[PDB]
């Protein structure tokens, strides 16, 4: 799960990034993900945050379809 972050972080490359799109090919291309618990994100973004060690933003004024999320993230 870590590594699997690490790539998912990686869309970026320390500014900002979206934990939607990063999740959403997450679930897009890990199967067994999709097919398990989709209660993780919970688990996830906590070591995201607690991995990386950025910051992220709490729902801004930007989110197509209305679920959305706009994480920066820097060195």
């Amino acid at each position: 799960y870590i590594a699997l972050i690490t790539m998912a972080i990686r869309d970026s490359a320390g500014g900002r990034l979206t934990l939607a799109e990063i999740n959403e090919y997450l679930m897009g291309k890990f199967p067994f993900f999709r097919g398990s618990y989709t209660g993780w994100r919970n688990s996830v973004r906590h070591n995201l945050s607690l991995n990386d060690c950025f910051v992220k933003v709490l729902r801004d004024p930007s989110r197509p379809w209305g679920k959305d999320n706009y994480w920066m993230l820097n060195p």
